[PDB]
């Protein structure tokens, strides 16, 4: 049970050791179709590649690869797109997934450039005179309306299919201040962004799955997934103690390597999920305080 566990682990100082073991067990599936000569300049990270049996496959007999894995958590039930930050020649290939898999979110963990690096494209235009086009997958995407806060963005688009005219809103939403190879200030402000996606229906079973990214797309957007998951998990059984956080960071690995970067995100995740499980439970007043202690405004 996470929370005798935690203050176990905490107690020790094994945050080291029981993450390493998580690397230790963690599946090691063939990722031949990312490794392809071709592909090369389609990574980000020569380190960091989806499993050929779970990769998002493009929708297109020129080459139908990109970094991007598909987690489905069969129990939960519940999918999302993991995938790295979009690189200057697949911004067009980002979208065409977002597109094709029929995704209405689109979450942002980094900001694009971090510690003097650029890591991602601007694929999202910032000013609504400006829309985007992208020649190769055929897409508009235009800049409708944003709700900048404090620490995170939402912003409204409008993706177009150029081919058959048809287009749908993709909601944007960009956490600003969660650092690489770190964590968020509080497990508060984490939740607050968290509800706000969920509360925007992105995560609804009517959609496509969630499209969750930072640069890699495994660190931050792991933790976020994992929390994510737990969360959802307890609340299906209603009930804490069934959730064991460990076994469903696992579970997650299967479907793309690396989720949780450092032992510090793990230990971040078992406290966003024990104050999460509050609301989870029947409290309906931490949901505000969340909000409050988030700062947002
Ligand atoms: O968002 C963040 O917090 C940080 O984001 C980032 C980055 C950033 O924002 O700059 S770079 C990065 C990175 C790049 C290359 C390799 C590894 N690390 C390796 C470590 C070992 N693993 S693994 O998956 O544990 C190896 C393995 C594969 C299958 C089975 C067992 C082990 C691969 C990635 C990490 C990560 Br993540």
């Amino acid at each position: 049970e996470m929370e005798k566990e935690f203050e176990q682990i905490d107690k020790s100082g094994s945050w080291a050791a029981i993450y390493q073991d998580i690397r230790h067990e963690a599946s090691d599936f063939p990722c031949r179709v990312a490794k392809l000569p071709k592909n090369k300049n389609r990574n980000r990270y020569r380190d960091v590649s989806p499993f050929d049996h779970s990769r998002i496959k493009l929708h297109q007999e020129d080459n139908d690869y990109i970094n991007a894995s598909l987690i489905k958590m069969e129990e939960a039930q519940r999918s999302y797109i993991l995938t790295q930050g979009p690189l200057p020649n697949t911004c067009g290939h980002f979208w065409e997934m977002v597109w094709e898999q029929k995704s209405r979110g689109v979450v942002m963990l980094n900001r694009v450039m971090e510690k003097g690096s650029l890591k991602c494209a601007q694929y999202w235009p910032q000013k609504e005179e400006k829309e985007m086009i992208f020649e190769d997958t055929n897409l508009k995407l235009t800049l409708i309306s944003e709700d900048i806060k404090s620490y995170y963005t939402v912003r409204q688009l409008e993706l177009e299919n150029l081919t058959t005219q048809e287009t749908r809103e993709i909601l944007h939403f960009h956490y600003t201040t969660w650092p690489d190879f770190g964590v968020p200030e509080s497990p508060a402000s984490f939740l607050n962004f968290l509800f706000k996606v969920r509360e925007s229906g992105s995560l609804s079973p009517e959609h496509g799955p969630v499209v969750v990214h930072c640069s890699a797309g495994i660190g931050r957007s792991g933790t976020f997934c994992l929390a994510d998951t737990c969360l959802l998990l307890m609340d299906k059984r209603k009930d804490p103690s069934s959730v064991d956080i460990k076994k469903v960071l696992l579970e997650m690995r299967k479907f793309r390597m690396g989720l949780i970067q450092t032992a510090d995100q793990l230990r971040f995740s078992y406290l966003a999920v024990i104050e999460g499980a509050k609301f989870i439970m029947g409290d309906s007043s931490v949901q505000d305080q969340w909000k409050e202690l988030s700062h947002e405004d």
